[PDB]
């Protein structure tokens, strides 16, 4: 054909991470009636101008190039916007070069946080004390946030700790300065410490279909030998998916049946102490999907009212965003564009400048989907659905001549007899000659009203005339 | 820190396509008792030897360097094999440099296949005829396989066609040679043509969780205006997800409820011709998951029988392969290693050589998963559960001296009185002096049997002796 609006051949894939210093080539593959132009956008900011270059090449990736990219295609018809593509860049910074200090009273839990370091993705850490690798045991844990946890600390736990971090994507590794941990011997060598949850499980929301999800719970008590950390769901202790001395519970292939509350509980076996409990909540995000899409192309008559359907579902409920030619309707500030609460678009009076691509985006916390349509608004020249015919009407009785025309917008109809005008939209005021929808009615009719009449229906595009002779018979 | 078998901190992620000439960094991030060593494998072939370097770096990635990579971690305890990672390289070759010719009779469908070109991934195409971009219409379609299909060809459709292919990953573009198409005018301009399916929909198997899938169906008829191609499933025409003049049916978020058969049908609206039909079948692959995993560490006594659980479900049913220290049990040809049909491992008699990591892999047509355990086979020194006690027994009656021990392997028990050995595993013959399991029974007992007795239990590790006095009373 010779009048095709743009449409994409292929949409962006899943987000991806790339190494610093590598070459990146984004492509914008769309088809449509020429001349096609492409503009590139990063983070809702225009990067390039429109050109015949559908590619975008970064010869050496930096960390600042990371973000969300998307392409815009445009020809004479309209503009279409590509879905987001998430380009991440792998980097790892350096530790602040200064030692730190921390003090813990004897028996309490010692929690050493990973010293600040910017890294993408999260680095894998290996903790060290006096040159010896610290491997987790019943008394030592390494939380998911790379924090070291020493349970039931004694005087022998004092010393200088440090960590060695490795970024699993670029292989870079950095060694931190020291954290000097000191233990105060005030609590005593012999006592009993009620179980206390040091690291509680947190609420989690998982996109439906993910491989696995993990929960953690660290607790402190003394004697640590008798400390038991267990997971309850639906009032029953769980046994499957447990890791790291019962401190980690993993849901493999989580589904809607796994949502709800999980309860971490720590008890000191054989003690009169009340247990420690912490609640966590698993929910699942359903990425959006359309239940109502508009047809690909939509024809419209001017001055008409248009409704473009767009409804989408998801968990949580998706949000709809309307664009016209890659411009959000919000910034267009067109008062005639009203967005229905269902999500559909409502256009009051169609004007020729409303032609172009309309786009609907459904967004969740875990997805985004797009639909679009081409709106074609054209003018219709006036035409006669039924022309007036010659008629004979008895004196004193009413007479009606029909002159029905179709046009966009509605043609202005003017009934005139020879050189004088009898009725119009502006003028329907003399001798009870009435203009009704589609025609003229004279009531009553004298012989002085006899003669031939002409109906002039005019539009912004053209004008048309229809003649018909009326003869008045004697009473 | 000693006594900790290896285990990975992170496993490889989903496959990604990389550009030619980019830097590639694979990491083998595992923790465990030092000294740790690492080896690298590509396609069942070692790349590196064992060393203290956990990284593998390709400064300039080439097409030939594509393949499957994995690392093996090893310390004094055993060896552990990482999940394979798929390294794909984006490339785009050229077309075979020669023109081709094709002929179609006026009214038939003309199917032009994309000329041969090797490219990863599959290139997007734009079709041209005499320097004009061919845009799909009701009469012209571009298949999912980049084929151009012209329905109801006329003499005005003859000419030289060519395609321009673009690789969406690296942006390269190549232009094919010419297909000189001629249209024979034998059948005639004035006639009707029955709907005939040209491009049939293909069977599709899709891994569960994929975004979308699409069947295509292209049919030819004349007049092409009256040709309607629609999709029926379960005897009902589908209205959701129709694309490109009804020729494309797209299942969005395909789940188990979407599997089965789909039927394409093409009719000439208002004709006495029978409709044309074509069946297609959609199935869904469920990646493997474990339903039974072994414990992280398993302690075992020598000469005993061991069973290691490994079950895994999925669609299709997964295949399970076993390894011992990164060596497949099939290659080991060990007769004491029997693989259960449920997937479990069965070890007949535990020998100290059986110590080390065992690793179960579950793989299907759409995934692979890993579980492992460390088997520690040790010897247990003999220890008395109950030593012999002083006893007084009436002459003629039976008597029992109890000497029960625990050890691995089973301690050989030798019952001796003074310098003479009354009973042993080798000798249990004399005077109905019988060796009960863990004890000595004299039946009957004469006055000559009085005195104190000693029990000698010995394994390969050590030997222990225990004595007790026996006094016989007169009848
Ligand atoms: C473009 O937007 C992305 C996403 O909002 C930004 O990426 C974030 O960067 C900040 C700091 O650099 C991090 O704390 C976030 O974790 C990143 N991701 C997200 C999802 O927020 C990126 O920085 C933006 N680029 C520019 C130039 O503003
Ligand atoms: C490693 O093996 C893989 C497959 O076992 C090879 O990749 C295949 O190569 C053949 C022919 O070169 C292609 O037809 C397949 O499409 C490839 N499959 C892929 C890429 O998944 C690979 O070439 C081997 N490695 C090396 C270095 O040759
Ligand atoms: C954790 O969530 C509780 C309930 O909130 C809802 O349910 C869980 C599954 C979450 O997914 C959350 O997004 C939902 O809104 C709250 O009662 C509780 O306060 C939350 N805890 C927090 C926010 O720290
Ligand atoms: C299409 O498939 C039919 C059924 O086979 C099953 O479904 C397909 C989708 C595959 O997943 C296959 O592994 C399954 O066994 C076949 O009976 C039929 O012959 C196939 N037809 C063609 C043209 O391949
Ligand atoms: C990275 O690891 C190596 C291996 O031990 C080590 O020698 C080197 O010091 C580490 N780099 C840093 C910056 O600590
Ligand atoms: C209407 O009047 C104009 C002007 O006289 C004339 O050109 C036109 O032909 C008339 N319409 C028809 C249908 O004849
Ligand atoms: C094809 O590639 C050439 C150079 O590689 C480039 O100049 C041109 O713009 C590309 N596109 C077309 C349509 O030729
Ligand atoms: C065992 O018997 C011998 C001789 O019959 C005797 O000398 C010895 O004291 C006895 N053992 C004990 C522990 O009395
Ligand atoms: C008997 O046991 C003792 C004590 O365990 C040990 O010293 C001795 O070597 C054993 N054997 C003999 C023959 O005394």
């Amino acid at each position: 054909q010779d009048d095709v609006a743009p449409y994409f051949k292929t949409e962006p894939g899943l987000p991806q991470i790339h190494l610093e210093g590598n070459r990146l080539v984004l492509t914008c593959l769309a088809e449509g009636s020429w001349p096609l132009e492409f503009k590139w956008i990063r983070n809702d900011s225009e990067l390039t101008t429109y050109s015949s270059e559908y590619k975008y090449i970064i010869p050496s990736l930096q960390k600042l190039d990371a973000g969300f990219y998307r392409c815009v295609v445009r020809n004479r018809m309209g503009a279409l916007l590509q879905r987001k593509s998430e380009i991440q860049v792998a980097y790892m910074g350096n530790f602040m070069d200064t030692d730190q200090r921390k003090t813990v009273s004897q028996g309490h839990a010692a929690l050493l946080n990973l010293l600040p370091i910017v890294s993408c993705p999260q680095p894998q850490v290996t903790w060290f004390r006096e040159g010896h690798k610290i491997i987790p045991s019943s008394r030592i844990a390494i939380t998911l946030e790379n924090q070291l946890v020493i349970l039931a600390t004694t005087a022998s736990d004092a010393g200088a700790y440090y960590v060695q971090a490795v970024n699993e994507k670029n292989g870079e590794n950095k060694t931190s300065p020291f954290i000097h941990l000191s233990v105060a011997r005030d609590t005593g060598t012999h006592e009993a410490m009620a179980p206390i949850i040091v690291v509680a499980p947190g609420n989690r929301s998982v996109v439906a279909g993910s491989s696995e999800t993990t929960l953690e719970c660290i607790a402190n008590a003394r004697p640590v030998e008798e400390l038991s950390v267990h997971w309850k769901r639906n009032g029953v202790r769980l046994t499957s998916g447990l890791h790291s001395y019962g401190r980690r519970l993993t849901i493999t292939n989580p589904t809607s049946a796994d949502t709800g509350m999980y309860v971490c509980e720590a008890t000191l076996r054989g003690s009169t102490f009340e247990p420690a409990r912490a609640r966590a909540f698993l929910s699942i995000i359903e990425p959006p999907y359309f239940t109502a899409e508009p047809e690909s192309r939509i024809l419209g008559e001017v001055e008409e009212t248009m409704d473009i359907p767009c409804r989408a579902m998801g968990v949580p409920l998706p949000t709809l965003q309307w664009y016209k030619d890659a411009v959000p309707l919000s910034k267009l500030q067109n008062p005639r564009y009203k967005v229905l609460p269902s999500g559909g678009l409502h256009i009051q009076k169609l004007s020729p400048e409303d032609s172009g691509i309309f786009q609907c985006f459904a967004s969740n916390e875990g997805g985004e989907v797009q639909t679009h349509t081409y709106l074609d608004v054209t003018n219709i020249a006036p035409a006669f659905t039924q022309r007036p015919v010659d008629t004979t009407v008895t004196d004193g009785m009413t007479a009606v001549l029909r002159c029905e025309v179709s046009g966009a917008p509605k043609p202005a109809i003017t009934w005139k007899r020879g050189n004088h005008i009898l009725a119009s939209g502006s003028v329907r005021i003399p001798r009870f000659m009435l203009l009704e929808s589609g025609g003229l009615r004279i009531a009553p009719v004298f012989i002085q009203d006899a003669g031939n009449y002409t109906c002039y229906a005019a539009n912004t595009e053209a004008s048309v005339n229809a003649s018909a002779m009326l003869t008045v018979w004697n009473r």
